[PDB]
C-alpha cells in the first residue's frame, strides 16, 4: 500500500506509552551500544517476558562463546534471510556483515546469492549447510556433517551452525509475518 | 544405518554424567511430571545456558499466557513438522495433540495431511496461516492476517501464532539436522 | 469443516443398499481376514467391475509373487504416501508396516520421514527410487537402476517397484481427491 | 546414450517367444484393431496376469462405460503425461487426441501447455481439476469438487476423472522409471 | 475460452493496415525463404526498431557464426521451451529440430523429455546446462562449465549455450505471457 | 574460490585491448556519461556484432519510448534478478533504482522482498505480472492481463512489461551462468 509502513511491525501490539523502568534502561543501553534501538526489541517490548526470552536466546547464539566467529554467524544468518526473503533481517544482518568483515561487497554477495562469494571451503560448506537446512533440514545426513568435519567443524560447531540456521528461519518467519520494518539508519551503514 | 540411532542426536555432544545441580533438578522434575525427560532437553544439556535459553522460550510459547490454548500451540506445532517433515517434532507433538485433545485421530491427522480435520474455521485458519508462514512467509500480507482476525484472533493472537510457528521451523530443523531422536516412550501413547 | 467426514469418501456414491450377492459374500470374507471391510473397497463397490479391476491390481502388486517381501512393499506404500500426504493410505499402509514388522517405531518413521529408519542399504535405495519416482519420474536414468541391481535387485524386482510406486501415485490421488476416510479402527491397530 | 533405445523398455523382461496362445490373441486382435501391439502391453506381456490386472483396468477406466467421453479421457491422459513429462504416454495418448478429435493442434496443445486451448469450461475445469490432482492431491479441497459440479459433472463424473487421473500418474512413472518406449509409428499418425 | 484465439498475441497491438514499405518488403523475404510469416514477427512488426532490435538478435545467435551448430541451438531452444511450457516456440523450434534433423522423433523427445534421447554426451551435458540454467541459472557453478569443456567445448561455445539458452529464457516468456499463437502450418511440418 | 572473482566474467572470451575504433566510442561515452563502462558490455565486447544486437535491444528497452518511466522498467529489472538471485543485475539495477528514485531504500526493498514497498497499485500489479512470469509464465491467463488494464495499462504497456521481464530473464541467465561480475563502483552509490 502507497502508505508510510507502521513500525516496528504492522501489528496494533502496543509496548506501551510509559515503558517500565527496566525496558526503557535497556533501551537506553542499546541506543548507546548500538546508536538505534532495533526494531526487533521494541516488537518483543509489549512483554518483558518475551523480550528476555527473546534476547537470551539471540545473545547466546550470535555473541555467547563458539569456535565460530561472530561474523561467521552473522554470515549464516544473511544466508539464510536471502533464501527466505526476509527484508528485516537481510537490511539488520545485513549491515552486520559490511560492519563485522569492513567489507560492503561481501554483504551484499551474501544479500543476493552467496555462492558467487570468493570464500574459503570452510565458510563455503559452513554456508551451504545452513542453505540446506533452510530449504530441506528433512534430507540432511551424516554425509552433509561429514562435509562440514572435513573442514575443520567439530560437533559442537555442527550444533552451532545448526542453532544460528534455525533461529533465523524462527526470526525470518516472524518478522515477515508481522510486516516487521528495520531501522532506517540500517541502509546507509558500513557502505 | 542398519545401526542403532544415536541418542540424544547423531553428534557427539556429552552432557556429561555429573550433572550441573541445576539441570539434574529440571530433569528429576521432568521425568515426574513428563514420565520422561524429552530429549530435546538432553541434546541441549551440555550447556545450561543454552538449555536455559532454550528452556525459557519453549516455556513461554508453549505454556505462558495466550488466548491460543496449549493444544492449539501444539497442533500448529504438528503442522509445521509436518510440513518440514520433522520426525522428533512430529513424535513429540503428535504426542501432545493426542494428549491435550484425547482425540487419537486429531494428532494423526495433522501429523498427515491437516486439510482433512475436519476443524472450526477459527483452527483452520490458524493452521493455514502457519503452513503459508512455513512454506513462503516472504508472501504474508495484510490480507492473510485480516483473515486471522476474520475468525476471532486479535494482533496479540497473530504474534502468538507467528512466534509458536516460527519457533517451530527453528527447531524441526535442529532435530533434523542433527538426527535427533524422540524418546521410544512416545509412540505408543495416547492411543 | 466441523463435521464428522463422509465415509467412504465426500462422494454421493451409493453402494447401494441391498448388495449383489457376490459383494456381500466378498466383504464377508474381507470382514473375516481384515477385522473390518476396508473403506477404499467400499468406495469402488457402487460398481463390482470396478472393484474386480482394483482389486485384481491390488492383489498382484501386493501379495503376488515377487522376490520383494510383502513388508517391502508395503514400505513403498507409505513412503510414496508420505510422499503425497495421503491421510488414507497413510493410516492404512502405516498399520500394514507396523502389523508386518512387528516394529511400530518403523511405521512411524516411515509415516514422517524415511530417511532417519536405520534401514539396510537395500531397503534404503529401494525406497529412494520410490520417492524420486514420485517426486520426479521424468528424471530416473540409467544409473539410478544401476543402483538397485548394485544391491541385489534384479531387473524382475525393479519392475516391481516401479508398479507398487505407480500404483500408491494413483490411489494416493484418488483417495485424497475424493477425500477418502481411513476405517477408524485402523489407527489404534499394532501400537 | 548413443545408442538404439531398447524396447519395449531398458529392463530385461523377456516375454517370450512361443507366448502363451492366450495373449498371442490379444495382441492379434490388437495389431489387426489398432495397426499396433501397443508397446506397454508387450512390457507386462512377460506375466500374463500382470498383464491381465492392467488391461481390465485400462480397459475400464478408458473404454468402459462413462459420461466422459473417450476423448475426454485422453485429453485428462495427455494433461498428466505433460505435467510428469513421460515421453510414452505423451507420444501415445497424443495420438490417441489426435485421433477421436480429428485436430492436431488439439493434441499439441494439450502436450505442451493445456491451459492456450480455447476449450469449454466444462473440459477446462476437468483437466485443472487433473492438473491440481497430478500437482498436489493432498491440497483438493471441497470447494474444488464443486467446481466440477458447477460445470455439469456429477459425482460418478468426479470419480471417473478423479481415476482415469490417478492411473496416469501410475503409468507415467512406470513408463518413465523403465524407459518404456513409445512404438514409433505413433508419431506421424493423425497429423 | 472456446473461440478461437486472437493471432498473433491477445494484445490488441496493430501493426497496422498498410505496412511500412520496409517492413512489407522483409515479410515477402520471409514468406519465400519460410513459406510463412512467423507470427512472432508479425507481434513486433507494430514498431520496426522493435522488429530490427529482435531480429538482429535471433539472427546473430541462431544463425551466426558458433561451433554450435544450427541445429544444435534448435535443440537448445526446445529444451528450454519445453521446460516453460512455451506452446509458440514449442510449435516453432520442434519443427526446426524436426526440419533439420530430418527426425520427427528428436523433435518429440526434446519437446516432451529429452533426456530419453540417445544422444552423445556433447550434445546431452549442453541441453543438461541449458536445463540447469533454466530452472536454477543461480546455482550453477565453475564445475559446471567444467563439465561443457569436458566434452569438447570452449569458452566461447559455452557463451554461446549461455546466450541461447537466455535468449529463450525471454522469447518463452513474452510469448507466453501475451497468448502469442504459433502459425498453424508449422504443425505438420517435418513428420 | 579463495580467488579474486575474474572480470568481466569467468570466461575467458578476450576483446582485445587495440578496441574496434566504433567499440572503443561506445565504450568512452559510457565513461563520460556513466562515469564507468559496465561490465555486460565487455563481456559482449569480443564481438562487435553481438555487442551490437546487445545494446540495441538493451536501450529500445530500457531507454526508448514507453508509457512506462525509465525508473519503472528498472524496477521490473531489479524484480526479476531478485527472483532469479542474479547478483550482476541485483547489483547494477539495484543501483539503478536508487539512482532514479532518489530512495535507497526503494532499491532495497525490491532487490531484497518487493512485498514489502509501500507502492500504489499500478507500479505494484505491474511487478506482481513480472514476478508470475518469472516464476510461471506459461500460467499467465487473461485474467492477469485485465488485472494490468485494471489499473490503468494498455495493451502496448502490457507488451513492454513483458519485453522487459523476459529481458532479464536472458540476462539473469547469462550473468549468473557466466559468473559476470558487476562493477564496484555500484555497490556504494546512490546511498
Ligand atoms: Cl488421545
Ligand atoms: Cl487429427
Ligand atoms: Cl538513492
Amino acid at each position: 500500500g502507497m502508505t508510510k509502513p507502521k513500525e516496528p511491525t504492522a501489528l496494533d501490539l502496543p509496548m506501551a506509552d510509559p515503558l517500565p523502568d527496566e525496558t526503557q534502561k535497556y533501551f537506553e543501553i542499546c541506543q548507546e551500544k548500538l546508536g538505534m534501538v532495533p526494531n526487533v526489541l521494541k516488537a518483543y517490548a509489549f512483554n518483558v517476558e518475551k523480550l528476555n526470552a527473546f534476547t537470551a536466546m539471540y545473545n547466546d547464539l550470535m555473541l555467547g562463546e563458539s569456535q565460530l566467529s561472530k561474523l561467521e554467524r552473522e554470515m549464516i544468518a544473511v544466508v539464510v534471510s536471502s533464501i527466505n526473503k526476509c527484508f528485516y533481517c537481510l537490511v539488520a544482518h545485513g549491515a552486520a556483515v559490511r560492519q563485522l568483515s569492513g567489507d560492503p561487497q561481501l554483504g551484499e554477495m551474501l544479500v543476493m546469492n552467496y555462492r558467487v562469494a570468493p570464500l574459503d571451503a570452510r565458510q563455503r560448506v559452513m554456508l551451504d549447510f545452513a542453505a540446506k537446512m533452510t530449504r530441506a533440514s528433512a534430507e540432511i545426513e551424516e554425509a552433509d556433517r561429514e562435509v562440514l568435519r572435513s573442514h575443520g567443524f567439530n560437533d559442537r560447531d555442527i550444533w552451532d551452525i545448526a542453532n544460528v540456521t534455525g533461529f533465523f528461519n524462527m526470526t525470518n518467519r516472524v518478522a515477515s509475518a508481522t510486516a516487521m520494518m528495520p531501522n532506517a539508519e540500517y541502509h546507509g551503514q558500513f557502505r
